């Protein structure tokens, strides 16, 4: 925008006020301070799960369409948006250390989200830090806070993935939730497997 | 003296944005002719196992990133007994419940053997009246201790039935103790208006 970053770092806000605490809560995740010393973490992908699902079901809706109390989890049916391309447009990342990726590392990316036309149908802003090394396997996992708008749905994102099999074009998938538009109060995946350090396909599927 | 409504922090700022974000479902503002709410239940389900999820554990023991939904053995304490300590009730309406009715409450837990477990703070609201049926359904938050298990349980329950000694359910997490890292259900059976025959169930 007039050659600048499009990359602002704020999480927009929803003046839902339990939306907003839920996506804080997996802010602070992302910005907790971590050590290739730790040795105890949260459970990251449950986390990223559940909170996924609170901010979709703290949405209000009809009456007629909420859980009695002691109702079985039912899903509603699934929406799809497949044969999506995201290609990043900025990124921004400050490597702590000069021998690579380290425990800590922090990347601001924006992209833009396109159908298979070409036309740009939305994009997104993502917050992603390292969160890990496994002292096994040396692999390294980050924790991921993205927000977006697709199709006219605002979308919060929340993942914890392994970098290395995503570079190695392994499908890499996240939990999200829409808080506006025709899928508000819907969660599910975003998923997606890259073609290049730039683009990627992606899927998105959703229900109630 | 007094109740403390204050909800203890746990100074895991993830526990403690969870634990908040449920606070403000119980001190949202709700009216009679509301036509459309959280879907609370999912809501409270969702928000125990986000808060169990976020306690720290050893790093062998955390899920792999697409890894199906697995649960841990099963943690069960039953014939539990909860008597009111103190409560605070000062209804909007002499006429009886209303939509916005505030409720707060102190239990003491003893086990079956009636041996002294812990305690719990309670803040309730009555947050809809159903047109058919006259019921009114409530939210709940609950801090507690159970025998050194720090617990918080996030409910969504129907006035009536609870009333009526039918068992009631509400979401349940432990940060801290034994239970750490584990959530489930307490359910419960009044015996009177002022103790109650309770159950929890917890899993990793």
């Amino acid at each position: 925008s007039h050659m600048t970053t499009s990359i602002d770092p704020t999480t927009p806000l929803t003046y839902n006020p339990v939306i907003d605490a839920l996506v804080g809560s997996w802010r602070q995740i992302i910005d907790a301070d971590y050590s290739a010393d730790d040795t105890r973490l949260p459970d990251l992908a449950v986390l990223a799960r559940s909170t996924a699902r609170a901010v979709a079901a703290a949405v209000p809706r009809p009456l007629a369409e909420i859980s009695a109390p002691d109702a079985p989890d039912e899903r509603g049916e699934l929406v799809l948006l497949e044969k999506v391309i995201q290609e990043v447009a900025d990124r921004e990342y400050t490597p702590l250390s000069p021998e690579g990726p380290s425990v800590g590392d922090l990347v601001l990316v924006t992209e833009k989200i396109y159908n298979s036309d070409r036309e740009e149908i939305g994009a997104d802003t993502g917050r992603l830090r390292i969160i890990r090394k496994d002292p096994e396997t040396g692999h390294h996992f980050t924790v991921s806070l993205v927000t977006s708008t697709v199709q006219g749905n605002k979308l919060f994102a929340f993942g914890y993935t392994e970098m290395e099999a995503q570079l190695a074009g392994g499908r890499t998938t996240i939990q999200v939730a829409c808080w506006d538009g025709p899928w508000a109060g819907m969660s599910g995946t975003l998923s997606w497997v890259i073609n290049s350090m730039t683009a990627a396909e992606s899927r998105y599927e959703l229900r109630r």
